[PDB]
């Protein structure tokens, strides 16, 4: 009956269920919503309370958590129909922590705030795995007395919380970071098929790697899987390129050129092309490999 | 007087100066050889011999070690008049640990055994830092047996040994690596500056970045310098840029395209053409940066 | 005016002020109260509320968190006048994190859950560091509801919780691994001690403990200091000793003999003799070191 | 046919066996001796050579390691008709990394200095595992220059190497290290038995000591045995008790009082009492759970 904090949550991708369920094991009460129902299921089993709109949700409690899977799915939630909008209201705040640019969310801020509510971008740095961990990285930015209020439930989902300013800065700093990762992978997708082609051993070139100074998490855990042609989706491809995409936008914006940033969009466009979008970010290897 | 291992080592730059000084330190008697004479004072004071030229040195020692600045300086060693050749004979053996491509190693090579002698490549993962902490990544390859017979060497110089096969393997192997290598500093390099550009903080980015999946050495230990718009040369950049060409001789060779690390490749020209072919190569980053 | 979660907070020693203020600086709403008065001050520049006694933080608050200094304090503050006890009723959470043994923590128990509240006992292992940290170790037992409830609050102040089941296996468990503590404090003195007085440095000892299979943070910590005779207080010395009597008395319940426990305490004794109580239980060295 | 360095060893128990088949896995020569044949066998598969007496090793080789398992091995190895005392003479050098007192390795020094040779004594922290990963730790004393020449071998031995001075300093600085790891064994023994008799698990208070201030390997490695009653021998008890004697004889020579390793001592003899002996000193915990 009775919790220290409850939220409303909506989202239950990859990221989104994996986060809800850190909050519910973590004594957190939570109230749910997602487009597919099934997903809702293993929430459920573990005491969350399911609404059937965002409305209703963000009606039913004080703050709101949403994880959605692109930008246009985090601006559909917040107006469309049944909407996040229609609910919000003054002591309502909203904490959207999906991965967008700029653009989307300063119009959800301007949405929000004008119907008196408060709002946070909270997007965040780590996969699935940190986020059943709550190791996630919170790249904060919006209204700072939100954000500081709801530092008890960023301490649950990640191991650290950057406040970085006004709206956008947030989605900006996440946007350079995953380009950065995007980039990364490329150039190991790229080694990896060189060794492979040059007679040498994937394996070994991955073990001199990781005792190196390029030594890195990404690298330990995709590596092995790669060099088994294995991409199992914990950040789906198609979202890394729209990623790399968005980040090239702001690198437009700012006259920044990026060509290497340029060259691995391209490179997923391609592993797109392929048909394997829908699969881990690092099947991009693939488009390296292709040969006939 | 005495002394339970002795070697020659040719070669007095960076990372020579720090494996040969840490071989001294280490009890191994090391008589050494370089072109510019004054580089050989720090040794001296350590208790090395000195040698006129590298064939006076392997007149002298059964196992000479090499670490050459590039192919160049390395064949020249080899083959020039007072170089290695003219003293090599049955029971001497070379271990060439400079980056050079698997062509040049080959020569070597072929130059060597057929003069009775034997040969291994064993180039390093690791740069200044790591050479004097005897904490790099041997690279060998070539012949098995004095691979063997050296790993009390290598023991000393770094932290793990890989023995790869047959001579080039070694090359190959290497210039993969820090082909990886220049396109993630490209990478970092494009983020940094994006972020900077953006309105962000690039330190905060790089907190980010030293918390993430991607963490590793090299951006925590080039980050904050490259922040600071500091490069002095661990690694000079025109050394970089010369491998980048050279693994990229290597994809031509297979057959293999590698957009990113061909992007990364003209951006390290263009930061020669602003003149910082000397310093380190995180100064790449301002190629990144140059605006009007 | 709104937050996530709100906490009543008890006690503002070295530990309690330690964990107040990271639950403070986390967003939580807190509500203290100290015999001390000054105590107070920091945590009212961070936003905290003040009551002037334990019967007004608990009728103002839900969930109570006590962290006191020796267990005659945590019974005083629930059943003295102006106590915890008398504002306890049904949905009142009494969450005691103090170190004390079972016969405490399970009168307290039974006094709370008579007046229809729900009490949970959370000692925890760490010191003040941790406690700042947010790294300390929760060792909780009893209402296994409330503790569930409190997650979000041991998830600030901690780093891992335990639940352990029925009220006095938390005390218990606390006992037992201070009781550890105190006697490998001794067995560190002694060594220290002993290569001081044979001719030796105790700071090259300290060296080698750090690089071995003994390593581990309370020597890296604490040896440094006790090498200078620098003691300052983090956990005192008269709290260990009071800790290690109260491990020998489960022992001595449980027909346990531990000589190693025993002669520690003794130890412990004679540095209170030496007028040692107030500092730093490290400065146990000192009853080793006494000569003449 | 060639190598780089080789040695002499003596001594194939527990740790002699781990530390020459590690220099044999390393590129050195080794010719070994042990007085029980067999044990020789699996050294001999990887290379070694083997005379019949340690006069014969100490004949062959420049550089000698002894490793043997107690201060009358150490002496009997010596001083014994066909032992190592024969064969000394200019430019030979002996190096015991036996466990032994400093007035056993100040013997050997004298007899050894006196015919003409050089010593060294080099007793090493860490057990079985480090041994075989060259992982120990060598505390030397004894002849400067012989330190020096035997880095190489103490690099491929262990991660780390001090010389502490004059023959007698190594002795007693690792006895110091062993008494405190003997009084920490039973410290550890104690809480585990006390957990397991007051109704707690001893397995969740394993986790929690891995997790808190006094995490150390020896804890994480030998925990999980010991709570499975399992003491196969990494450090037989009888070795460690020997060496609690030495470490109390040492506070003795120096008027120091150590209670606790005192205590210790005597629940090792308990131990031996209990036919413990040969099993792991781990196996002290017995002692403490003896009941009926
Ligand atoms: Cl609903
Ligand atoms: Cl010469
Ligand atoms: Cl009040
Ligand atoms: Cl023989």
């Amino acid at each position: 009956g009775s919790h220290m904090m409850e939220v409303g949550f909506l989202g239950l991708g990859i990221m989104g269920k994996a986060m809800s369920m850190n909050l519910l094991k973590n004594g957190f009460k939570v109230t749910v919503w997602n487009r597919t129902l099934s997903k809702c299921d293993e929430l459920v089993e573990h005491g969350a309370s399911v609404c059937e709109s965002p409305a209703e949700v963000i009606k039913k409690c004080k703050y709101t958590i949403a994880m959605l899977s692109d930008p246009c799915a985090a601006l559909s939630v917040v107006f469309d129909k049944g909407g996040v909008l229609e609910q919000i209201c003054e002591g309502k705040g909203y904490i959207d922590m999906s991965t967008v640019d700029a653009e989307t969310s300063l119009k959800i801020n301007e949405a929000i705030t004008g119907k008196g509510g408060r709002f946070v971008e909270g997007p965040v740095s780590g996969s699935k795995k940190p986020a059943e961990d709550g190791q996630l990285i919170i790249l904060a930015a919006g209204d700072k007395a939100l954000f500081e209020e709801s530092i008890p439930a960023f301490d649950v989902l990640g191991k650290r919380s950057f406040y970085l300013g006004q709206v956008g800065n947030g989605a900006k700093m996440k946007l350079i970071v995953n380009m950065i990762m995007g980039s990364m992978m490329n150039a190991f997708s790229e080694g990896l098929v060189l060794a492979d082609k040059s007679g040498l051993s994937s394996d070994t070139l991955l073990d001199i790697l990781d005792l190196g100074a390029m030594t890195n998490p990404m690298f330990k855990g995709k590596g092995p899987s790669m060099n088994k042609s294995s991409y199992p989706p914990a950040f789906p491809l198609k979202h890394q390129q729209k990623d790399m995409r968005l980040a090239l936008a702001l690198g437009d914006e700012n006259a920044v050129s990026m060509p290497v940033a340029a060259a691995a969009n391209e490179a997923f466009k391609k592993a797109r092309s392929l048909g394997l979008g829908d699969l881990d970010f690092s099947a991009v290897i693939e488009a390296v490999k292709f040969s006939r």
